[PDB]
C-alpha cells in the first residue's frame, strides 16, 4: 500500500506488473482548483489542499471537447477520442514511477496533442507505464483545456486572457518542481515531450519565460509553434470571440459582459457553435488556439524565435514519413480509407480548395506548380500522392524543419529525425502510409508487450527509441550506446543532418525535403 | 557511301537510322596481325597494312573461349555468351561516330568484362549506337584475348609473358590515338569504360605506364583491380602454366618447349583443360588472370596503388546493390533461379564451403559471425540474403571502395555511385535484386529506345546516366546540369559521399557498406 505526501495533502497509488516488474501508478492527482463557473474561461487557481487520502487509482475526467464522428466503430479514428467521462473539472495529472521508488529520477512529462481541440492524457497509446518501467524514468501527463474553454481570447481581459490551457500546462509543470522529489524524481532533470499540438505547446514553452524554469530539455514530435495551424492572430480571436458570442446570443456591448454571459451556456453549447466561429474551414482548423496575450507569450513568437530569445538548452525534434495523408479522407473528394483514392488531376484541384481556403488562386496554382511536375506523368497515384505531400510538408514538415534550424542557429545541440516505419498494427489502409500519430506508440513502448501482436522487428525499434529518448531525457544526448547503433549526428545549420528510424538499417542524411520547404519557407508565405 | 583512310589502310562503314538521325558503324577493323601459330601466347604485333578498302559493315569473331551452359534457352545468361564465331583470329575494334562527322569529339572506350575468361565487343548490351546518337561522343570497344590464350604465364619468357589481353587492350588505345582524329575524335579527350574484368583492366591501365599516355579518364563499373579475384600470383600462374602442360601432355623440361608444344594443341584443347588447372576452384573462379609481369605491371598493384604511382586524373566508381547475387545460382546448394531459395543455416555454412574453398575453418567461422547476428532471428531469408552479401562486398563493393578511397587520397577528384534499380525486364528472380551487369544496359542508352519495353521511369533514368557519364568523359564532372538533378559531390577519404541512381530520388550518402568492408578490408585479409 503506497501513499506518499504531497504540498496539497496525501495521496494513494496502485500497483501494476509489468513485464515482470512493478510500477506504481499515480493516476487523476488534482493539479489546480476546478475551473467551474466563476473561473470558466480563466487562469488555472491554486489547489486548496486536502487532509484525507487521495485516492489515484483512475484516469480522471476528460476536458470537454467535440468527439470525432466520423467513422464510428472504426478503432482507427477511435483510438484518439476520449475514454472517461468529459467534464469541465479536467485539471489533474497522473504519475508513473517505478518500484522500488527510484532514488533522484529524470522526469518525462507529456502534452498530447489534438489540435488545441481535443485529446486526453488517459490513451492507451500515452501509457507511462512501460517507459518507467524500462528505462526507470518517471512520467507525467496533465489533462488541459481545449477548444473555447481553454483558449478563448478577448485580449487583455483577465475575465477571458486567452492561452488558459498553456497555463494549465504550465502549473502542472510547477506542480512537479514543487512535488516529484517526493515520489522520487529529480526536480532538475525534466524533459517535456509531446505531439503535434503537444509538441507546438512544448516548443511555446521554450519561448515562455514563466517556463523557462519548470523543465531541463524539450523533445518535439511532428509539431512546433511556427507551424500554420498553431497560432491564432489577435484580429482572428476577437473575430472569434465575437462570433461564439453572436451564435450563443451573448453579443453584448461590455465585454466582461459578453464573458459573464458566456460563462452561463451550458458546455454542450458552447462545443456545438466552435466549428462555426469561422466562415470557411478545414480538416486542419484549429479554431481557439495559442495567441500572443502580453503573459504566457509577450510578441509574436516568430520574432522572438529569429532573435534568439528563447530557453537555451538541447532539442530533440522529428516527423512522420506521410505526415498528410491522414487529413484527407476528412473532406478532399476522391480520397476514402475503404478505397485506395486515386483521384484525378481535376480532383487534386478540388483538394486543394479544401485544404487551402482562402487562398488567392496564384496561390494555389503555385502549390500545384511545385508539386506536379514529375518524373513521370504515368504512375495513377501521382496526384493522390502530391496531395499528401502538399499537407505534410506544408502543416508539419518544412515548420518542424525550420524551428529546429532557427533553434540550432543559436548555439543548442539539435537533434532530428525522420519517422519512417509503418505500424504492422496500423487499421488505415496501406496507400496512407506512416500516418500522422503512429509514432507515439513506438516512443512509449507499446511494441515492448510481446503479448500484443506487433513483430520482433517492432520490438527491437520501439526498445531503441525508447532508449535514444530516454538517453536524451538524462543525458541531453540521444544515443543507443551498446548495441552497435548509429551514431546520431547533431542537426547543424549547414549540413542539416538527420537520421532515419525504421525496422532495417537506420541512416544518416542531408537536407530532408529541401527543395520542397525552399517552397514553404520563402516563396508561399508571400502570396 | 562512307570512307575513311586510316594510317593502315581505308575503311568502308555502314549507316544506321536511330531515333530519327544517323550514326556510322565501323564494325570489325583489325588492329593487330591474327594472333596464330608462332603469334598464339605472345603480346599482339603491328598491324601491317592494306591497299583496298577494307569493309566494317559486320562484327568479326570472337576470340576462342568456353560458354556458359548452366541455362541452355535462358535469356538472363544466354545474353553474356558470346554471338559472332569464336576463333582465334578475333583481334578487331568497332567505332561508333555521330552523323554528320563531328569535329573535334570526346571518345569513350568500352572495355567488356567476362571474368577475364570471356566476353566478347559485340553483345547487344554493349552496342555503342545510342551513345554517339545522343550524346554526339564517339565509342570505340575492342576485342582482346581471354582466358589462357591471353593471360597465360610463365614469367619472364616472352613466349608466354602473361597479360597478353591487357596489351591487346593497349594496342587499341593506341590505334585510337593514332587513327581516332581521321573519324572526327578528340585522341586528348578519351575515357576508359568497363565492367567487372573490364573495370580491373581499366583500374590497371591507371597503373600502366606503357598507358599513361593513351587516355585521359576513367570509369569503373562493378570492378577493380583489387578485388580477390582480379590478379594472379606469380606462384599461382607458372602452377597453372604446368598443370595445364601436363593436362594436355605437354610436361618439359625446357620451358620454351613447353610452349612451342602448347602452340600445337588445337583450341578446344587447351579451353577444355583450363577448368582444370586448379585443384577446388569457385563460380568466381579466373584461372588465367592478370599477373605482375615486369613489363604492363611493374610491381604488385596493391604496393603501386597504397604509394601514389598511379596516372592522376578523375576517376568514377560504382557498384550495384545486389553484386553478389547471381554467382549462387552456380553452386550454392539450396539456390535456384527457378524458386526463392530460401536457405538453411547449415546451406548457408555449406555455401561458404563453395565461395571459400581454402578457406580456414576460422577464416569461415568469422565471415559466419559477422553476417549473421540479425536484428531479428525470424525472417525466412535471413540466410539468403547474408550469401548474397557476404559475396557481393568482398568480390566487388569493399575492394571497390578501397580503390576509390586510395586513389582520392592522393589528390583527385572521384566520383563513386551506388546503382539501385531493378531493370523491369530482368530475367531473373526478384530474390536476386538489382544483379551484376545490370547497369550496363543503363549506361548504354538501351531504354531510350522506346520501342522495346521499359517503363518511362527507366528510359528517364538512362537519359540520365548517359548524360552524367558523357559529361564525365568530356569535363571531368559527372553533372546533369539542367534538369535540378541532385549534384554529385566528389568522394573523399573522410566523408566518403556517394550518390544512389535509381528511378525516384537520387540521394547524397555517406560511407557505403562501413561495418561490412572494415570486417573484409581490414580483418578478413589476415586469416
Ligand atoms: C470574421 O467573421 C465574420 C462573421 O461572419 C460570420 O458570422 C458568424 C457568427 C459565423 O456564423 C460565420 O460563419 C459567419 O460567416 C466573417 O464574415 C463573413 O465572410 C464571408 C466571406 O468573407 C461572407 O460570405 C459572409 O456573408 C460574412 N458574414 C457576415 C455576417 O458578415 C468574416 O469573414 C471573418 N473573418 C475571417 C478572415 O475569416
Ligand atoms: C473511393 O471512394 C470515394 C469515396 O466516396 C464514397 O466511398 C466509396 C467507397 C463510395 O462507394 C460511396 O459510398 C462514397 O460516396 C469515391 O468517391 C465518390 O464518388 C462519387 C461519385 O459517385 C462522388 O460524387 C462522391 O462524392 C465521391 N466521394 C468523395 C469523398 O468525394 C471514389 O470514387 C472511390 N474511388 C475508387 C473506388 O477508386
Ligand atoms: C598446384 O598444383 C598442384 C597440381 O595438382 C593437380 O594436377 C593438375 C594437373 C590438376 O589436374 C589439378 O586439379 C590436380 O590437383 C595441386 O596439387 C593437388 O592438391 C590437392 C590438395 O592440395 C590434392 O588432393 C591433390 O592430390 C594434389 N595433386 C597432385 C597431383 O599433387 C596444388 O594443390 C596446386 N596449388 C594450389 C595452391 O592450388
Ligand atoms: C529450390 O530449388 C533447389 C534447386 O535444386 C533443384 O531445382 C529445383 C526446382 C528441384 O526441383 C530439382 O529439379 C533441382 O535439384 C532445391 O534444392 C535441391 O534439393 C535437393 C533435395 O531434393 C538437394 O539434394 C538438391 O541437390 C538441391 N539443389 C541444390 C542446388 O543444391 C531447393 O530445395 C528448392 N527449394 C525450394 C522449392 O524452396
Ligand atoms: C539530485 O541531483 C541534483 C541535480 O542533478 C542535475 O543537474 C542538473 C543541472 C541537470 O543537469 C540534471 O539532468 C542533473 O541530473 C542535485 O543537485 C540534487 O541535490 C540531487 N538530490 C538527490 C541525489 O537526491
Ligand atoms: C581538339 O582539341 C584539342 C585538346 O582538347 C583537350 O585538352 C585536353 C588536355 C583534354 O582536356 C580534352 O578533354 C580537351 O578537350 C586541341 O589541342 C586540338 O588542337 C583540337 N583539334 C581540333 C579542334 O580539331
Ligand atoms: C480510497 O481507496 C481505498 C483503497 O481500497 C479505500 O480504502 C478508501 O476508503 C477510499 N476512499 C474513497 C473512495 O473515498
Ligand atoms: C541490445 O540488443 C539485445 C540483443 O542483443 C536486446 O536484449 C536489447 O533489445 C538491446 N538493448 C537496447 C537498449 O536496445
Ligand atoms: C566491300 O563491300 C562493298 C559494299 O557493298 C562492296 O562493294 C565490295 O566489293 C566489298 N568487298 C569485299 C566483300 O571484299
Ligand atoms: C530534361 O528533362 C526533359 C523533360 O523535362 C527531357 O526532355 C530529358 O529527358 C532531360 N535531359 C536530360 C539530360 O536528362
Ligand atoms: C460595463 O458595465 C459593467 C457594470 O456592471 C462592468 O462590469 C464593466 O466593467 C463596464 N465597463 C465599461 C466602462 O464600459
Ligand atoms: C632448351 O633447348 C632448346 C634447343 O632447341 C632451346 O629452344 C631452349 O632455349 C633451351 N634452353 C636451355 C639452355 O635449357
Ligand atoms: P495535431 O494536434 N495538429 C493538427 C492541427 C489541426 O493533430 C491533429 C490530428
Ligand atoms: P566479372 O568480369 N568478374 C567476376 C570474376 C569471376 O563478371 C563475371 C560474371
Ligand atoms: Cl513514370
Ligand atoms: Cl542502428
Ligand atoms: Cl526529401
Ligand atoms: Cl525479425
Ligand atoms: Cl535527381
Ligand atoms: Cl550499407
Ligand atoms: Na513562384
Amino acid at each position: 500500500d503506497i501513499i506518499i505526501a504531497t504540498k496539497n495533502g496525501k495521496v494513494r497509488g496502485m500497483q501494476l506488473t509489468v513485464f515482470g516488474g512493478t510500477v506504481t501508478a499515480f493516476l487523476g492527482i488534482p493539479y489546480a482548483q476546478p475551473p467551474l463557473g466563476r473561473l470558466r474561461f480563466k487562469k488555472p487557481q491554486s489547489l486548496t489542499k486536502w487532509s484525507d487520502i487521495w485516492n489515484a487509482t483512475k484516469y480522471a475526467n476528460s476536458c470537454c471537447q467535440n468527439i470525432d464522428q466520423s467513422f464510428p466503430g472504426f478503432h482507427g479514428s477511435e483510438m484518439w477520442n476520449p475514454n472517461t467521462d468529459l467534464s469541465e473539472d479536467c485539471l489533474y495529472l497522473n504519475v508513473w514511477i517505478p518500484a522500488p521508488k527510484p532514488k533522484n529520477a529524470t522526469v518525462l512529462i507529456w502534452i498530447y496533442g489534438g489540435g488545441f481541440q481535443t485529446g486526453t492524457s488517459s490513451l492507451h497509446v500515452y501509457d507511462g507505464k512501460f517507459l518507467a518501467r524500462v528505462e526507470r524514468v518517471i512520467v507525467v501527463s496533465m489533462n488541459y483545456r481545449v477548444g473555447a474553454l481553454g483558449f478563448l481570447a478577448l485580449p487583455g481581459n483577465p475575465e477571458a486572457p486567452g492561452n488558459m490551457g498553456l497555463f494549465d500546462q504550465q502549473l502542472a509543470l510547477q506542480w512537479v518542481q514543487k512535488n516529484i522529489a517526493a515520489f522520487g524524481g529529480n526536480p532538475k532533470s525534466v524533459t517535456l515531450f509531446g505531439e503535434s499540438a503537444g509538441a507546438a505547446s512544448v516548443s511555446l514553452h521554450l519561448l515562455s519565460p514563466g517556463s523557462h524554469s519548470l523543465f531541463t530539455r524539450a523533445i518535439l514530435q511532428s509539431g512546433s509553434f511556427n507551424a500554420p495551424w498553431a497560432v491564432t492572430s489577435l484580429y482572428e480571436a476577437r473575430n472569434r470571440t465575437l462570433n461564439l458570442a453572436k451564435l450563443t446570443g451573448c453579443s453584448r456591448e461590455n465585454e466582461t459582459e459578453i464573458i459573464k454571459c458566456l460563462r452561463n451556456k451550458d458546455p454542450q453549447e458552447i462545443l456545438l457553435n466552435e466549428a462555426f466561429v469561422v466562415p470557411y474551414g478545414t480538416p486542419l482548423s484549429v479554431n481557439f488556439g495559442p495567441t500572443v496575450d502580453g503573459d504566457f507569450l509577450t510578441d509574436m513568437p516568430d520574432i522572438l524565435l529569429e532573435l534568439g530569445q528563447f530557453k537555451k538548452t538541447q532539442i530533440l525534434v522529428g516527423v512522420n514519413k506521410d505526415e498528410g495523408t491522414a487529413f484527407l479522407v476528412y473532406g478532399a473528394p476522391g480520397f476514402s480509407k475503404d478505397n485506395n483514392s486515386i483521384i484525378t488531376r481535376k480532383e487534386f484541384q478540388e483538394g486543394l480548395k479544401i485544404f487551402f481556403p482562402g487562398v488567392s488562386e496564384f496561390g494555389k496554382e503555385s502549390i500545384l506548380f511545385h508539386y506536379t511536375d514529375w518524373v513521370d506523368d504515368q504512375r495513377p497515384e501521382n496526384y493522390r500522392e502530391a496531395l499528401g505531400d502538399v499537407v505534410g510538408d506544408y502543416n508539419f514538415i518544412c515548420p518542424a524543419l525550420e524551428f529546429t534550424k532557427k533553434f540550432s542557429e543559436w548555439g543548442n545541440n539539435a537533434f532530428f529525425y525522420y519517422f519512417e516505419h509503418r505500424s504492422s498494427k496500423l487499421p488505415w489502409p496501406e496507400w496512407m502510409g506512416v500516418m500522422h500519430g503512429y509514432e507515439i506508440e513506438f516512443v512509449f513502448g507499446l511494441p515492448l508487450e510481446r503479448r500484443d501482436q506487433y513483430t520482433k522487428a517492432e520490438e527491437i525499434l520501439s526498445r531503441s527509441i525508447v532508449k535514444r529518448w530516454a538517453n536524451f531525457a538524462k543525458y541531453g544526448n540521444p544515443q543507443e550506446t551498446q548495441n552497435n547503433s548509429t551514431s546520431w549526428p547533431v542537426f547543424k545549420s549547414t549540413e542539416q543532418k538527420y537520421l532515419t528510424l525504421n525496422t532495417e538499417s537506420t541512416r544518416i542524411m542531408t537536407k530532408l525535403r529541401a527543395q520542397q520547404c525552399r517552397f514553404w519557407t520563402s516563396f508561399f508565405p508571400k502570396v
